[PDB]
């Protein structure tokens, strides 16, 4: 044996996400011993021990488990609980010795709402809004992601609007230049999610501005919409 190879079966990526496709939920690691000419002349993923630091330090913790097929038996490397994404370094060994050592990245590829950007400056109601801007509001706002794509309502998921949801995700609040025709949002829970939409409720005609404040994480800039509810 001129040495030892730990073999990377996959992209040696574990992806925190929930929603990723496909799923990428493990490492999967083999090791071999070659010869001098470059052979391999053993498989050992059996007799050998993977283990990580025995005390976390980067937020990044996994798993190291055995998997047997077949007398084929590959390490398997699952998430356990990191709060962090990065590189986890396994440390491989036959019983006392080390044999060489691998780098593991944990990432999260779940969509984050990054770009928020005002279409018109001005929207007006009528009837079939039902006394209710937030519908109107919504429409009248494009949302990214970290990718730059756009993030819509799709309609296999009647249950939540995905569009509404990554706008509470970064707001802080929405204010109201008059909060007898438009009430203020002090709590960004208040903007419903279901099939009906609510929460800027009209309790007067009139013409309004709304100024949507974001969190200090977005680094989004506040976004200001004149919103006209005409009467009768
Ligand atoms: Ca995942
Ligand atoms: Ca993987
Ligand atoms: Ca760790
Ligand atoms: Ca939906």
């Amino acid at each position: 044996v001129a040495n030892y190879q730990i073999k990377v079966l996959d992209d040696g990526k574990i992806d925190k996400s929930a929603t990723e496709s496909p799923a990428n939920n493990d490492v999967q690691l083999k090791v071999y011993a070659v010869d001098a000419n470059g052979n391999i002349v053993g498989d050992i993923t059996n007799d050998v021990t993977i283990t990580s630091e025995a005390t976390d330090t980067n937020g990044v913790i996994v798993n190291a488990s055995k998997s047997t097929a077949n007398g084929d038996t590959v390490y398997v490397i699952t998430d356990n609980g990191s709060k962090k994404v990065g590189k986890e370094t396994l440390t491989v060994k036959l019983g006392t010795v080390t044999l060489g050592t691998v780098d593991v990245e944990v990432i999260d590829t779940t969509l984050k709402a990054t770009v928020v950007t005002k279409k018109a400056d001005l929207i007006e109601l009528d009837a079939a809004d039902n006394g209710d801007a937030l519908a109107k509001l919504l429409a009248n706002l494009d949302i990214k992601d970290q990718n730059g794509n756009p993030m819509v309502d799709s309609a296999a998921t009647p249950n939540t609007n995905e569009k509404l949801q990554a706008l509470k995700s970064v707001l802080s609040g929405i204010v109201s230049s008059d909060t007898s025709v438009i009430g203020s949002v002090s709590n960004v829970d208040n903007l419903k999610d279901d099939a009906s939409i609510s929460g800027l409720a009209v309790k007067k005609a009139g013409t309004v501005t709304l100024t949507l404040v974001f969190n200090e994480d977005s680094k989004i800039a506040p976004i200001a919409i004149t919103v006209k509810a005409p009467a009768a």
